[PDB]
């Protein structure tokens, strides 16, 4: 894989955060005597394998058509461990273990699967400290996020150093591959232990394909927004404010919050700023020395994924412009910005004050030696050979 | 890469075709110490880059979005010759010239690139003995065909083993990819020299592409099974855009003009090779040909919805069959009837029979090296 060198780089505090880089080449080779860019960087397959074998890909899944499911499984490298983390009907469920179970049979890989409803990791997570997930039903409540949150688990669990995130509503494996290597090569370029990888794909001049374009415009100038109140610049750098299709090595996903809804993706690097920006004192002492790269590769397969969703809409950009309006770093001239934005368009009138958004936080206070008590009569559920 | 074993495979003559293969994993990994076997084809990386090193692979392109074809070449295996066979406009040309410059140069790789209607190369064929493609203008006939028949002369000349070929309309460099390595895992699992892959992919829309080329691939098995006297279910590749062969077997095939090209190479196969006819040639009959067809886990997503074509697609397949000298009169007859059923005229019916270039093997290449001697610097982006 080759990609572009982000010509400039947003400072904040020890974070990082990079100009997005088009990929110019899916696959580059094995390097040998080749001439050295200033301007690009090659990642060597070797590398980029080695990188995956310490890799962890969450395939989060709510009853997704099978077919597409083996579709994103056939997908992955090789070297990757594969968690599906599923909240589908309880017949969906069982069908998704059968369709793991053959291919990791078949393709002689680890695989991990598990319900997000599963009452032995409600008890798992709250021996270990961790409660918050549960709901009134006594059991994980229903939420992309809270699959996450169980995968950030099992991640942790089976030693694997990065965790990346693919979403199973993608017709094109082949999209996979890439969006899987492209974590590892951001993984690579990274030089610090903490480091974010972010997909997008941007669309260059309609019913989906146009007025979709204009809220993920309007989310990420939002979080530009954010930045600019506090640096007193302004900047255009962050453009993956909702990337589903992302990823991080372990040791940041423990020590960020995570937030709910739709809220997740921009909570993340809201988080990033608030926590290491240098404005409020930073505490972590490995982070303020290695600091955090946020990397935003921009695929070369577009992202194709099946809905019929309206209102999704309207809530993503809401979700999005509530975690800045609640950020400790928002300015005042931001959080009137963000408030006109939303009442002009969908919602509350005079009479707005955004839901904030409900944040766990962060799993390095989750004891894993607990979890790890907690389900030794489990684990070979989970787990698929 | 994992693919599935075909669960079948036709001998005719020392032709072997093999039931299609789906791929079930697109990147098995580095195979380093790892316990094979299983009921799968598990192809080891090293192995598929050390042959896509020996592979050229053509893209042919009339008149396509650039923004297209930069996509298709950033999906092409870094180990992979690029040839970019155009026959767009003049201007359009220029700009495609510049487009895989670029891109060679930034990703420090070898690229060639031509124009069909290039006088200079005309000349060459009239002097390698070749002059079948040459229209009156003087110039190189226009169709994907002639196209194709000139990459092969650079791909002989480049010295490459393999030859695949990939479409420029395509939305998904990622798929692109996977075609590129499933043409080196067709080749990997080859036990000859001559081996030949073919990819397929499974409103009211696509309900009129199907039950055609369906309809196509009936008509190749028909052919076939009037020789062997047992029917068969093994042609599902009777069009096969993204297709691909080791360069030894392409020179030995005859290459038909209009949509008659992917039909009527498997044609050529049977009847050169099926045991029927004398066949000579001491190393096809000692090596024979395996053809594969390798399901792609990546769907066909091109820049069309016509409709004008389908049918000329249909009657095209169906010609090469009616004209093949192994039809059987039932052969012929299935043919003339869903022929004439779909659109053909009712009395006077005789589809034509389709114009077919010699095998490329008729040319010497040392004539056209000699020719083209001053003009390597303009093909090969430096
Ligand atoms: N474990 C779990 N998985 C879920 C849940 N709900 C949905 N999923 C699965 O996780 C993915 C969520 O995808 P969608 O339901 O398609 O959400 P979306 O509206 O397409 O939005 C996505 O894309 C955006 C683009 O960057 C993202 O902003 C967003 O977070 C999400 O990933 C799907 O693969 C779905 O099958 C859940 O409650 N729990
Ligand atoms: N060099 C050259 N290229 C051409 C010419 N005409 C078309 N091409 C290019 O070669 C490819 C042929 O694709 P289309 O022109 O779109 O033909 P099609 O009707 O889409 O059919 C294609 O797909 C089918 C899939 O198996 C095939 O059956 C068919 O042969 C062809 O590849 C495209 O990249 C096209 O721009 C030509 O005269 N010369
Ligand atoms: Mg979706
Ligand atoms: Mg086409
Ligand atoms: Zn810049
Ligand atoms: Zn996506
Ligand atoms: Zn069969
Ligand atoms: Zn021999
Ligand atoms: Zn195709």
């Amino acid at each position: 894989m080759r990609l572009e060198i982000p010509n400039h780089t947003e400072r904040f505090g020890v974070v990082r955060l990079h100009e997005v880089q088009r990929i110019l080449e899916l696959d580059s080779g094995r390097v040998r005597d080749e001439s050295p860019a200033v301007g690009l960087r090659r990642l060597d397959d070797a590398d980029l394998r080695d990188v995956l074998e310490q890799t962890a890909i969450v395939v989060p899944t709510r009853n997704e058509r099978l077919k597409l499911l083996e579709g994103v499984l056939s997908g992955i490298p090789h070297e990757a461990l594969i968690l599906v983390a599923s909240n589908s009907s309880p017949d969906r469920f069982q069908m998704e273990r059968d369709l793991l179970e053959e291919f990791a049979h078949l393709t002689e890989r680890p695989a991990l699967i598990f319900h997000q409803k599963d009452p032995a990791l409600a008890e798992a997570l709250r021996a270990g400290g961790y409660p918050h997930p549960i709901g009134e039903d006594g059991l994980v409540r229903s939420g992309k996020a809270e699959g996450m949150i169980l995968a950030l688990v099992f991640a942790a669990l089976s030693g694997r150093r990065y965790v990346g995130f693919i979403d199973a509503d993608n017709y094109f494996p082949g999209a996979v591959w890439e969006y899987v290597r492209a974590y590892a090569a951001g993984f690579l370029m990274a030089k610090t232990p903490f480091a974010m990888v972010r997909i997008l794909w941007r669309y260059k001049p309609g019913v989906v394909f146009r007025r979709y374009g204009r809220v993920s415009e309007r989310n990420n100038r939002a979080l530009n927004q954010l930045i600019g109140g506090v640096s007193g610049f302004e900047t255009d750098v962050v453009k993956t404010a909702n990337a589903g299709e992302h990823a991080m090595s372990l040791g940041l996903a423990l020590r960020l919050p995570l937030a709910s809804g739709y809220a997740v993706e921009p909570q993340e690097l809201v988080s990033l700023l608030e926590l290491y920006g240098g404005v409020f004192p930073l505490e972590d002492e490995e982070v303020l020395q290695h600091g955090v790269e946020i990397f935003q590769i921009e695929t070369r397969n577009p992202h194709l994924h099946e809905n019929k969703g309206d209102e999704h809409i309207r809530d993503m950009l809401l979700a999005c412009l509530a975690t800045v309006y609640h950020s400790k770093l928002a300015t005042e001239e931001v959080r009137q910005s963000v408030l006109e934005e939303l009442q002009a368009a969908g919602a509350l009138a005079p009479g707005e004050e955004p839901p904030p958004p409900v944040l766990y936080p962060p799993l390095s206070s989750l004891d894993l030696q607990a979890v790890r008590k907690a389900l030794r009569g489990h684990f070979s559920r989970f787990r698929v050979p």
